[PDB]
């Protein structure tokens, strides 16, 4: 007895959308995942389909190209969550969104929308310069699309994944973690709040049917898991038994020459300004009721230095 | 007792190679992963080589770009697998396999190199028209620097990955088998090779320190899956109890308007010919001595009714 939760990911085969997919099946919803015609011939993808079918989801076909295909898909189930791409050096295609939004809005049978949101709170970004501005705007035209067509709906925000800043102690371009010496913005003792990757995920399971977070903007702060980057750094010297060289870098030199760098590198610098020079994820307070960990106390979050354990 | 076999797969993140790191763990092989500083911010790429860190591999830093870095890695193993990237529309990298060549002939301690083969036999396709071709003649060069170098070797070849000609009933642009209708090359009774791209890995390990291959190409033609496009299509009418429309492609109409298409549709269409309107995978005729399921009969390989099964 009681009401069933049928839950359509849109973007499942991407990074955090494979964990969203995984982590519905988990939490036992009826769990679909929205099969593209533009996936064509990437094995990769495909074959993600293909597992997440053996493991009990459900395929369904459509496309952001076909309007109709998207109102069928949407009309067979109760939430909606998008992990639609926004990432600079990956693909930063947020606004596409916008054609979902209307599906749902033609549809009327769901009962939730989650966009992709999953980083820094765009509501809180209006300062950001470009190019990393775009991912900002571009969310915040998706939650006014929202909020136009009077659709229901969660944010979850406020944490990095610990794939792109943890587990390589926040050093640019790489995702391992350094050997001998390491960046340190600033002073490194500005509070940055990480998260598993996965993690993010189950709270995006757990978040999607509470009545609790109905029209809320969630925050992902694990308390284990704020922590300055020289917390971080320490971690990890405690781990390998060595210390690592610091250099420490001013924000007038971890910006300069931002105008010649690649657009992707462009926004990268202006995001690690926000978070480490900022402290954009935690100079604002937030209440117990609206925080992932305190309102799903048992997800046991993966801590950093347990994280990072398979890099020594 | 008896001789220790440390292997360097070479491409370890690719669809292939990913599988080769898997099947050479699983045969007891000692299994080194070049980890090249190029993967940079790829998510995907970095935590396939974490997994397989976790499941006992070794993790080899090296780039292509540093001649003494991948000197250093090659010295560290007998046997060098590369999956170098070989098709159109994804990459064609197969020449950067020269620096890797020269590393190899510098170190010297290199028992067997395994090339980025696994596909149709570069040395038959002679005749193979541009930009098809590109993968030919590129994988001959390497085979040419090979035997300039002395290098011992095996080149595993003859047969389809079952995800690119299988599970879609040989459709073009898709790897999902169509629901209603199908299009069949030529009448569809000419034989093709089908191999589960798992199995393929399986054959490569075993290969990799079977004294009967030093030296030599060996075949991968598993006789329940010498199939014509017919006998394929066959076994998916009987898992879904349903009759496809087939429309009988001549092929001047397949390569109708060739010139016009994106290179890697060319590229695509001329691979497609040579397999299915030429029978080039089962037009000549091997030996039992070398071909891969008669050395390594304890492989069950993967039937097709048995991988169509999940599409259905
Ligand atoms: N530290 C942090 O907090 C981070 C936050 N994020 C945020 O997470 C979210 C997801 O990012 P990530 O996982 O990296 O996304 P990916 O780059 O993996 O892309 C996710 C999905 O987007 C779909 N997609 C992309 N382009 C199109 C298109 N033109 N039309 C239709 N679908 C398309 C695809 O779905 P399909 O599977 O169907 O092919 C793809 O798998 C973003 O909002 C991002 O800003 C991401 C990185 C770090
Ligand atoms: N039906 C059949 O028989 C098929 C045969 N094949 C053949 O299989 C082989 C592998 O193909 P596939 O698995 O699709 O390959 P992928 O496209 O997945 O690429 C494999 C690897 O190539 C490496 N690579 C690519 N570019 C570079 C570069 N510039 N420098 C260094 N390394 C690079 C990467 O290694 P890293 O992991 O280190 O990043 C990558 O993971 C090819 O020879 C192909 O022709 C492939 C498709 C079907
Ligand atoms: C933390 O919040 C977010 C983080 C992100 C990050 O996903 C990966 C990108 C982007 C910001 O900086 C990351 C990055 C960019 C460039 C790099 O070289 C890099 O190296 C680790 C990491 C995107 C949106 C967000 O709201
Ligand atoms: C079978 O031998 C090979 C096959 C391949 C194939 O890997 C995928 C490509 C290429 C030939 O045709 C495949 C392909 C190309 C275009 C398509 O639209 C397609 O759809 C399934 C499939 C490459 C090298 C080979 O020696």
């Amino acid at each position: 007895f009681g009401e069933k939760t049928r839950v359509l990911v849109v973007g499942g085969t991407g990074s955090l959308g494979r964990r969203i997919v995984s982590a519905c099946l988990a939490e036992g919803h009826e769990t679909y995942v929205l099969q593209r015609p533009e996936i064509g011939v990437d094995i990769e993808k495909v074959q993600l389909l293909l597992s997440f079918k053996r493991l009990g989801a459900h395929l369904v076909e459509g496309s952001f190209s076909d309007h109709q295909s998207l109102v069928s898909a949407v009309k067979q189930v109760d939430v909606v969550v998008s992990a639609m791409s926004g990432v600079h050096f990956r693909t930063h295609n947020i606004p596409v969104q916008l054609k979902l939004v209307a599906a749902i809005k033609e549809a009327g049978n769901v009962k939730r929308f989650l966009p992709s949101e999953f980083g820094m709170d765009p509501s809180r970004m209006g300062h950001a310069m470009p190019p990393g501005s775009e991912t900002f705007d571009q969310k915040m035209e998706i939650r006014n699309a929202i909020k136009a067509a009077g659709i229901s709906h969660t944010y979850l925000v406020g944490a990095c994944f610990a794939a792109y800043f943890g587990g390589n102690l926040s050093q640019m371009g790489t995702l391992f973690p350094p050997k001998n010496k390491v960046d340190i913005y600033g002073d490194g003792n500005v509070k940055v709040v990480f998260v598993d990757e996965d993690d993010m995920a189950k709270y995006t399971a757990k978040t999607l049917n509470d009545p609790r977070t109905l029209n809320k903007t969630v925050y992902v702060r694990p308390t284990d898991n704020i922590l300055t980057q020289m917390e971080l750094v320490q971690i990890w010297e405690k781990l390998t038994e060595k210390e690592l060289e610091k250099t420490y870098v001013s924000g007038n030199d971890f910006l300069a020459d931002i105008e010649d760098k690649e657009i992707s590198h462009q926004a990268g610098l202006g995001h690690f300004y926000h978070i480490y020079y900022e402290g954009c994820l935690t100079d604002h307070e937030v209440g117990d009721d609206e925080e992932a960990t305190k309102l799903y106390p048992d997800v046991k979050y993966k801590r950093m230095d347990e994280y990072l354990k398979i890099f020594v």
